[PDB]
């Protein structure tokens, strides 16, 4: 299960542990289909989500420097990034599309405004090339390097600390690129937990796109 | 897969997510070879690279003592969800002469058993009777021993879980918290053999685990 | 400051780091009523992170099940006595007759009060006889009542603090906690008044501390 | 507090505020409310035989002023309170490396050169930069064109347990160079507020090198 985001970024389901019944066999402390469900609107109506933490999902993510450094402020979680000493590394950057922009009068056509961040995108990326062929460690040549440029990661996280991540998240107060994100992490969430998902919206979540979309 | 513990505990597997590769796969980061896949397992537990670990979860079912689970829940990284006591098998932990087969004591082991049977074996009748004199349970319960049994799920990653057998699996732990390790570590062990062999080679500080097979 | 709790507990402030105005300076990144505007604004907005720079250290004694009950917060610091090897004062929660002042029970309150503290003298008493034999203090304890008092140095921040109030300072959450969460509210709302008034008003979820002054 | 100390060409690391010294660890470890001899005595045996609980009782607040690509690192330090300057809603400062970063460093190009080069891009990423926000483009979007040396600023508040753990990390010749400094101011301002408590670190605890 994967989910393009943005225009070169991503993210894909690596692994799970658990669906709605592990959160209704940790609340009981043990081990009927209408009093499970039920079980899980009581817990998240009340605010009991300690149940929730016994469901665990592994993500591996594809997004711009900016928008995993929001994403890593998210302490209840482990996190391993690309570092190129394990794996080989590339350098891909998100341009944004011309629509972005729509909803704000700026001077500048929104196709001129594309086009100047891929300009000194390309111009960054060719300066970080002359460094390190001029002998430049990489550590140093990649500091001029832009915010935009794309970095992946491999995020395990359970349901309880997910949930609290498109509070913030999926709402439009967040950055437009990581509300993207939010919503293909609640798109997997609702499909491999649909009880959960849908008790969540109904009682604890905080956010607005979730209810538009 | 469960393993009795003590005269009535036990530790049961619930759920895992994951393997030895799955450190593996987050270590690379990438989604998609025996020898060199052990070799970074190595490395990584080597060098202190633990947190690809964290990306192994298990979730146990355990039944211990109130006096064992209160030094287990001191593992602050990890899940947990127990029996409520104020909501709610009323079994408790009798040692047997052979906890005490090692020290000088002006009686009998046995008698201690017997000691600590009867005592029990009162407050436990006391608290039915408060029960069935309309006492709240969340106020009767408190005259109840610390060797009542009580049970919980716990979720844990690896690196988290290496942490509490690094503490637990050791002689200074209390004997009674270190054969649930041992279990913790029996379970861990089969579900995870290369990580937990690395763990043995490079990172466990405790002594029980080395000297003691599975 | 030192608040006396139950009939022999206590909720005493060890240290503090900070005030109202370390979440100020943390929210604006920088080292009167504009100050006090943004405590409130933060609050209302949701915005917790500043009131993490802003930590608490308390020295509680209470019993144990009322410590089992507070462990469960894991976001924060937390060190006890050792029943394995700390000495004790050997005392316990006796409630008082008032206590079960609702419950339509079969015996008297003090009837009920009577018999927890007839089990507390055998279990104590059977103790004793454990000790004096030569019993090891890990297993002898164990026939110890969950009413026997311990005690704790807890490390928290306003954020941590605050989940604690919204969680135990609450009628859902069993009498004993709830006033030693009436003593915490007490100390943090004179060291954090502005953090405190704020939380009221936008954040708590309780209820107790909306007309229990203080 | 009021410790600070300058890091590369624009950064600090600044003590804001500290709760308890070595004492705190020492009472927390006690659980009670003896003498200078025995009260470093238990510092030692905790720190000795792992018991590092106590010492999350000593708690630290930092003002610091780094590089992004240095903040990334730091911020993947999870047992700590964070609370930075937002870049969608500064003074925009760089760190420019001096050549004598380079050193050892065989380069094609002189390393007064490179770092001609770098102070160059920056430049030219800022006015793009600052071309879009007057244009009327978000903030939010026009940064992303900025690089990676962009000083940012933040609090940070950490007990000596989290400190400790952090320093073994970065206070080591494997980590990057620029990280290194950082961390060597921590462990200085560390030191001077809990002096028994970093010398058993030091002594039996500490896996790095350049300390
Ligand atoms: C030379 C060097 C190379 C590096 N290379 C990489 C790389 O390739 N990829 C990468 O992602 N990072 C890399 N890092 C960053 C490394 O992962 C950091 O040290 C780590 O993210 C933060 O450390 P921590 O876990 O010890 O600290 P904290 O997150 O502050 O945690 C402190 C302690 O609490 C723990 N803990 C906290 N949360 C959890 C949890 N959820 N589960 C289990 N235990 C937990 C552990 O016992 C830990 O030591 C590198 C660092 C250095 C110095
Ligand atoms: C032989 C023995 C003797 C003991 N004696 C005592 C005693 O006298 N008094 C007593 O109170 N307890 C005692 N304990 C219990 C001890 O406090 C526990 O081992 C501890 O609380 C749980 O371990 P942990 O901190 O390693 O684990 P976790 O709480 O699960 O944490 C794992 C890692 O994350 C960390 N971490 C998590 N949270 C924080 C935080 N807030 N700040 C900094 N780092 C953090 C550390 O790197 C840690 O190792 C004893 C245990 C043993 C085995
Ligand atoms: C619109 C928007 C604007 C933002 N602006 C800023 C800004 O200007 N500056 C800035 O620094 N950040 C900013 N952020 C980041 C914001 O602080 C994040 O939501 C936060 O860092 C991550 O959330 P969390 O604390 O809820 O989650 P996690 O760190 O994953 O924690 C989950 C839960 O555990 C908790 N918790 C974890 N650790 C601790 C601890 N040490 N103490 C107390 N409780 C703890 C809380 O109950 C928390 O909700 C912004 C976010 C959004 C969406
Ligand atoms: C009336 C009442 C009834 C109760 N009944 C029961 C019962 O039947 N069984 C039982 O086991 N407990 C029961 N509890 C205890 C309940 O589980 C506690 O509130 C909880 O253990 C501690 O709360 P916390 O998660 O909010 O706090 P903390 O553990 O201090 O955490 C603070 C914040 O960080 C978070 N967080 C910390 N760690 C993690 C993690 N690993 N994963 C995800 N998020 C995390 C959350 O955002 C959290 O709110 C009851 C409590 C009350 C008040």
């Amino acid at each position: 299960m994967k989910i393009d985001i943005l225009d070169k970024g991503f993210v894909e389901l690596v692994d799970v542990m658990g669906n709605d019944l592990s959160a209704v066999r940790a609340a009981r402390v043990s081990f009927d289909e209408e009093r499970d469900r039920h079980l899980i609107e009581y817990l998240m109506k009340h605010g009991h989500e300690t149940p929730f933490e016994h469901i665990v999902f592994t993500f591996h993510v594809k997004a711009p420097i900016f928008v995993a450094r929001q994403w890593f402020r998210h302490r209840i979680a482990s996190y391993n990034e690309l570092s190129g000493r394990y794996s080989k590394l590339s350098y891909e950057f998100y341009i944004p599309s011309p629509e972005r922009l729509e909803g704000y009068k700026t001077t500048i056509p929104p196709e001129r405004v594309t086009e100047k961040i891929s300009e000194i995108v390309d111009k960054a990326y060719r300066t970080y090339l002359e460094l390190i062929e001029s002998g430049v460690p990489r550590e140093v040549a990649r500091i001029v390097l832009p915010l935009n440029l794309y970095t992946r990661f491999f995020w395990t996280v359970n349901a309880r600390s997910l949930m609290n991540f498109l509070n913030l998240r999926a709402d439009s107060h967040a950055q437009w690129e990581i509300q993207q994100y939010a919503l293909a992490i609640a798109r997997i969430f609702k499909e491999k937990c649909p009880w959960t998902f849908e008790a969540f919206l109904k009682y604890a979540y905080k956010g607005d796109i979730l209810k538009e979309v």
